[PDB]
């Protein structure tokens, strides 16, 4: 296994795990406030970014790695709906850009499987900022009273 | 053969179908990556409306032995908001409507009855159309734009 | 979204535009002609160029670009089964040209869900390409009027 | 009760009903009797087709009180070979068009909706026929006789 | 909501946090070597420990706290399978020992709620310890190439 | 169709041809010495490079290009388990270097339905090579007659 | 365990199973690129039944503790067209069958019994085959080449 690629897969790892942690905790603060269709959206975000994660450990192990599950960076934190979901946004635009250059030393090292996975949770991540940027549009579009009467009930 | 201006009718037609075609879909994924659901929905399937009407002009077309073009384009209109894009399509629409009832006019004129009971039925669907685009721009006045868009968001 | 990669996309969805028309006028003219298993097959070809425009629109709305649906290019009409075929290859073989130098693009800027995108109806136009010279060759190998028996019927 | 002129329309209508319905039986028949089961199952339905038109013809007739006419039997067009046969139905068809735009024309004159409307849907199903009828000529030109009448030996 | 209450309830979700990701690699390492009887059970170990630290951070934020996802202490990764077994024990004896003093906390500031939560995690944490426990003992009895032949398949 | 894509097509498909027999005559010595679990495995093993060697047949077919059936390789036929073991993964090495050598032209040349098809390829052998690694693991930490015993029973 | 001329003969006729599973398995691409696809499903079924001898082959040298080689492949009878094809089929079976032949004498001589019964199996299985190939070799003479070309296009 290339080390350059295997410290490229423990980054994107490192990535999904924030992300884990906190569209978790914005799950359940939306929860907390009665906003139950975001919590449950936003639930979902946190498994999917569960599942990459699992599968990047599962290639790190296969290329006898050492994955890397004790560094957690920063959780981005908002403190109400709209914060929350341009914080989710920073975090996406941040994994993105962290998946175009792992990607990039894939292709150099003809390490092509890994590249094919690391390309699916792009167009993942890529799925979410859709998500993301219709939702802060949303609340240009109707204001921000009507998006959170809208997000109520699930 | 066909009476020549009845199949000159039939092909402007097919070209006003045309449009609505083009112009219904891209209204309706620009409503969905706006997150409008069920505005993007119901101009899909307005969009899949206009592309079996145009199905059913071409096959008539070649019956009667004419040559249908699906080469020339007119204009799109597209608008850059909700309330636009209503209106765009309303607008197309009562273009339609009217090139329709000189379509009928003549096959009457030349006694192509089953020619004008095609048209007739095309006609009754512009018509549906229009009485949705009327009702929606007369909800935006009821409600007010933010209202209509939010209860649009959903499907 | 990168701007010549938008440029690239509107230009294969010009291509999917031209096929759409071209397709479905083929198939009504084979079914006119009670060629009914051409017809049958043509307008399966059409539909299938309708859900490639689709995604193609879909990714231009995302990346923040213009889907053109305004620019309807020469459609390739033949006079008889024989040339109609002809003329969807001709189609086809500009259409694939058109879709490796958009890739090439999309590779070079990294926009990599984009290149998977292209990729995919890439595949579809070969498969398009494939069924044509195995119709041309079968008029070759049968004769033209065997051919057209063998299609008579759905 | 009717307008006289429309139920001298409505029977020469059934007259030529009357025709196609002993015409198409026959060539069904003698396609049969060949081994072109294709062609004679076919053509066998275009005889129960024109019998369901003759059926309606003579219902409304009696509603507006005048006489249908099953007596008077015009000219058969036999064909003693595939094509001429296909011709023959096609030669019936082109006069029977002709007359049922003649009758909705008296119709719309007299203000006979219900009747124009009958007439209406008769003419497209014959238009339906002439489309089947050229439709094959066309093949027997474009694959031969030969590989058309082989490709309507089997159901 | 009693503000050491809601340390103690943010230390026991600390070490919840711990548990999963331990739990989750030490899965994935069997699965590696092939032990996937050992690498099953281990992976529902580390959802039973998420399921726990999301009842946890609902309980929190009722008693308006800040659930804390972002401190994320050491991971006991062992390098084969009796160390990780090990490793485990040695995590939920400590996790055990916080879980006894939340609970003495709760019961004093008659919090009967927390407490019952608290317990419930207990049980399921001394559950966990029988089956480890059991599982040294058997590398004891059986031996231990015995004990990872049966634990090769599902 | 481009001429070293082709000849990188046969390259592979020769070594799908050896594996082929390869893993066939493996399965069925597996089998008669009543190491059932083994024989299975690498039955399907067989079948499924039987499947790659059909697809790559297809496409060169599809490339006017010329499958080559009839040059067969060396078989590496191994004499006891983990000899046979060890020669299906020297086998695999060896394929997984060509695939990458096969891969890069492909890009080369702006073949990239071929290089999709061949990606495809190289993800299933990087499997069999996470199959092999796994039970040479196993071997070294069971010893190799548990390793047997536990492969007796399908 | 094994007469080691029988183990010889099983290996023999091995081989030729290894050349028809590759000739057939290649035919029947060809024939699917060239869109005819009922010969090209025909013959696909060819070659998974040759597998099928193959293995029953393998299985039977190792129980004998003989070694089975599937390192030999001989020469591949690939055509280039239809007719070539089935003819290198029917070369390729009549070389097998006379092998077979050769096979079950030697294993009646030495008493293998079981081996002589797993070889006729096969031996009936390709005189089958025989039999299909000398009535498509037979039917391009009945019809002409481009009628049984055509009668295998659709599967
Ligand atoms: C921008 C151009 C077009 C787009 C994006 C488009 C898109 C689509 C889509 C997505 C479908 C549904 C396919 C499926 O999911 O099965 C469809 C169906 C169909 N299209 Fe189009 N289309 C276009 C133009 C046309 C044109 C120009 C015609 C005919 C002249 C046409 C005729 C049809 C017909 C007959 C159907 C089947 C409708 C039904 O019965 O449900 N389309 N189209
Ligand atoms: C005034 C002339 C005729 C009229 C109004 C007439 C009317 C009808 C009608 C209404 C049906 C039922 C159609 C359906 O609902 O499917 C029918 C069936 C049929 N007709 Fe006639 N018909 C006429 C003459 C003939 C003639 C001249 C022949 C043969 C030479 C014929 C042969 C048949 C046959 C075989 C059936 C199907 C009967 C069964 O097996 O159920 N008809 N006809
Ligand atoms: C704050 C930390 C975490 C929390 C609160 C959490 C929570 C959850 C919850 C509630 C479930 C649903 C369990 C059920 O009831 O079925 C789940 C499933 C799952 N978790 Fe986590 N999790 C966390 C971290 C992780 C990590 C770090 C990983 C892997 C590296 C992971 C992997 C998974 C997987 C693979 C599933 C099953 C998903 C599926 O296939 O549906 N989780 N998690
Ligand atoms: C020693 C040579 C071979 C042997 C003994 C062998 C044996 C077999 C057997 C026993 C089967 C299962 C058949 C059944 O029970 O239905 C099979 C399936 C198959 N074989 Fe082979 N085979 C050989 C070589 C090949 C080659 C060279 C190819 C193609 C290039 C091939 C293509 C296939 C395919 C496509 C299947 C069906 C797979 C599926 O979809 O399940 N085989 N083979
Ligand atoms: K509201
Ligand atoms: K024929």
């Amino acid at each position: 296994g290339d080390k350059k690629v295997i410290q490229h897969l423990n980054k994107i790892l490192g990535n999904e795990l924030i992300a884990i942690n906190q569209y978790f905790l914005h799950s359940r603060m939306w929860n907390d406030w009665g906003l139950k269709r975001l919590g449950a959206h936003e639930y979902h975000e946190s498994i999917d970014e569960m599942k990459h994660a699992d599968k990047l450990i599962e290639r790190i192990l296969f290329l006898e790695g050492l994955p890397n599950l004790q560094d957690l960076g920063k959780l981005l934190i908002g403190e109400n709906t709209q914060e929350m979901l341009q914080c989710d946004l920073n975090l996406e635009l941040k994994a993105t850009k962290d998946l175009r250059e792992a990607i990039v030393h894939c292709e150099q090292v003809h390490d092509y499987v890994s590249r094919d996975l690391l390309k699916d949770i792009l167009e993942s991540e890529e799925e979410h900022i859709d998500y993301l940027e219709t939702q802060l549009g949303l609340i240009q579009k109707v204001g921000l009273e009507l998006y959170l009467q809208s997000h109520m009930h699930e």
